[PDB]
């Protein structure tokens, strides 16, 4: 079997992408943020404290004929931005674009941090990293992809994110019409539980390609591209007036500037991020300063190929026994 769902940017900046997911019987549709940087499927629910719910669609397991409390199990997660959520665990039928999984652990949020409360468009997260990162205790749970692998035609899922436009998450097949040329596959290290890989280098605009190993994670759940300070400083030195701001917390540039492209290597292939993708608009309404799409990973400890990088390519997450990441131009 296969699955295919449209993902849509939540705002005019592509801050996040939401995909409709059906949970329970009769189905309850929730718009979840597909995150390849985490492994928990958690949703806002009838158990979440009323003051922390601000317009999200909630999951109500008492109205689902297939819901079962996963007795004793609890979860607790914290993300890279400082946000967090916790609660109890239910099992239910979960379907993504026609692909159905029965007995999927759905983590019901009891408490959510203010960052999630203010994002009314996002009803929860659907983790797509390796199951070793799942926070359900004492019995660690499997992600939706891991549970679905048994039914899929091929143990792959693809991400085809759009620039200020809807995109597609496919499960179990590769759409040869979504990309140009061929797909370049690179090795994945599952050691930290992430889709970790090594980029063969970078170029700034029309400059020469610098062959250097950049280890990082393919993360659909992170908006920006976080790279080593040496790479970031070389990109932003090509934009007049660009500077790292402490009050903002990162590189900013004059909104009047034209940003160069950024190329990253995948084996012998090159993936070009156009300059426009690196522009995140004014820091505040009417501002003359614009927020940059490429930021330093120095304070994070890990390089993250987030949505800015992934949306420039058709990305294959091959979850076979030896996992690989495939990238193609689109």
């Amino acid at each position: 079997s296969t699955g295919s769902a449209t993902t849509t940017p939540i705002d005019s900046l592509d801050d996040a992408y939401i995909t409709p997911v059906q949970i329970g019987t009769p189905a309850q549709t929730l718009n979840l943020d597909f995150d390849t940087g985490s492994s928990d499927l958690w949703v806002f629910s009838s158990e979440t404290t009323a003051s922390e719910v601000d317009g999200q669609t909630i999951y109500t397991p008492s109205k689902s004929t297939t819901a079962k409390l996963l007795s004793g199990a609890t979860w607790s997660i914290s993300y890279g931005d400082g946000s967090s959520s916790s609660g109890d665990v239910y099992t239910d039928t979960v379907s993504v674009g026609g692909l159905t999984v029965t007995g999927q652990a759905v983590e019901s949020a009891k408490k959510v941090s203010s960052s999630f409360t203010e994002d009314s468009t996002i009803d929860g997260l659907l983790g797509l990293a390796f199951s070793t990162l799942n926070t359900v205790s004492p019995t660690q749970q499997k992600t939706f992809f891991d549970n679905a692998k048994a039914s899929l035609d091929s143990p792959v899922f693809t991400a085809d994110l759009g620039y200020h436009a809807p995109g597609t998450y496919n499960f179990g097949f590769i759409d040869t019409t979504a990309y140009t040329g061929s797909i370049t596959y690179t090795a994945v290290s599952t050691k930290q539980g992430f889709w970790e890989w090594t980029s063969t280098g970078y170029a700034v605009g029309s400059g020469t390609f610098k062959s250097t190993s950049i280890d990082g994670i393919a993360d659909t759940g992170t908006t920006l591209l976080y790279l080593p300070a040496t790479v970031v400083s070389a990109y932003w030195a090509q934009v007049s007036g660009a500077k790292s701001s402490s009050s903002v917390g990162g590189y900013v540039f004059p909104c009047s500037a034209t940003l160069p492209s950024f190329t990253f290597g995948v084996g012998s292939a090159r993936i070009v991020i156009p300059g426009d993708y690196i522009d995140f608009g004014p820091i505040s309404t009417g501002s003359s300063s614009c927020f940059g799409g490429i930021q330093s990973s120095a304070g994070i400890g890990i390089n993250i190929f987030g949505d800015v990088a992934l949306k420039a390519a058709f990305v294959v997450f091959n979850g076979a026994t030896t996992p690989t990441l495939g990238f193609a131009s689109k």
